[PDB]
């Protein structure tokens, strides 16, 4: 038990390192508390419109594909903040010396089966029921705005909302999410794994440092590690929900283009 512990800070700390924004700084800035400054509330056109002439954004716009409408841009936006956050979980995932340690394409296999889930675990934390933050924290779009989006993009990302606000509830912190997130990249379920077994020993040594951290971080939460088991399972579920919307965009949006890394997590 006492070994966990290190593991468990070193994982934490990988975390800290590698990640662009905490659920702490997040959870600030969405009760109001982080700040002299609040977010600027996307909600319509015209503020998505100043958004873009104003809240500075990791990918400036000029560097987007060509546009073609609001909608499309919205999802270029999400594309945006995907990639870059499987630039973040790669990092992290690297300062972890047992992931390191696998050869190089068992590194990609464990990226790219693992990485959704990850992400939209992770997106909880900027999540609250009426909306999420983007730009570093500096805008906040709202959720019925999103859900005013034509079809096909209002779909793919309603369900998230669903999976974040129940996700939220269980009110973990970021050093539980450290290892939530490590549990499901280190997962010796994906397809073409090359050492399942060496995968599978590390993820079953998380899954207990995760154990134990929730024993001792959150010593009257009764169950939680096995409705976290579940929340794992519920993650590959939404993934699946979502990669058949992505195939769906793919047939029927023949205008919107995806990003190559994108390209190479759903193919196929
Ligand atoms: O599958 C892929 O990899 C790309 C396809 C993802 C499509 C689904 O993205 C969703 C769905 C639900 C909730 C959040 C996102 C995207 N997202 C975001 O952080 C995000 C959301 C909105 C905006 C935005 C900017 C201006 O107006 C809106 C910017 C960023 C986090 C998952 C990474
Ligand atoms: C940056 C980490 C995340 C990377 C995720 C993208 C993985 O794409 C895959 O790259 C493999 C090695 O090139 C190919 O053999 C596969 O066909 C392709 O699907
Ligand atoms: C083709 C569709 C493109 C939609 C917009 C996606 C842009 O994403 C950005 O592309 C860069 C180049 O890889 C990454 O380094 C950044 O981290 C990422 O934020």
């Amino acid at each position: 038990v006492a070994d966990l512990k290190a593991f468990s800070k070193h994982i934490y700390n990988a975390y800290l390192k590698n990640f662009n924004m905490t659920k702490k700084k997040a959870r600030s800035i969405l009760t109001g508390k982080a700040s002299h400054t609040a977010p600027f509330v996307i909600h319509d056109i015209e503020t998505l419109w100043q958004a873009e002439k104003g809240l500075v954004w990791k990918q400036l716009v000029n560097g987007l594909p060509p546009y073609k409408e609001i909608s499309v841009h919205v999802f270029y936006r999400c594309q945006c903040t995907t990639v870059e956050t499987v630039r973040e979980l790669t990092e992290f995932a690297k300062s972890i010396p047992s992931f390191s340690s696998l050869f190089l394409n068992d590194q990609v296999t464990l990226l790219k089966y693992g990485v959704h889930e990850a992400i939209f675990a992770m997106l909880a934390s900027i999540v609250n029921k009426d909306g999420l933050l983007v730009a570093n924290g500096s805008g906040f779009v709202t959720r019925e705005f999103l859900r005013s989006l034509r079809k096909p993009f209002s779909d793919i990302i309603e369900p998230k909302f669903e999976f974040a606000v129940k996700f939220n509830a269980l009110e973990l912190d970021d050093s539980d999410l450290a290892l939530f997130i490590a549990a499901i990249i280190l997962c010796g379920d994906r397809p073409g794994l090359m050492n399942v077994p060496r995968v599978e020993a590390i993820q079953d040594t998380i899954l207990r440092a995760l154990e134990f951290h929730l024993q001792a971080n959150h010593p009257d939460a009764q169950y939680l590690f096995p409705k976290l088991l579940q929340k794992m399972a519920d993650l590959r579920q939404l993934v699946t929900e979502h990669a058949q919307m992505m195939q769906r965009i793919k047939k029927t949006e023949t205008e919107t283009s995806l990003h190559p890394l994108l390209q190479e997590i759903y193919k196929d």
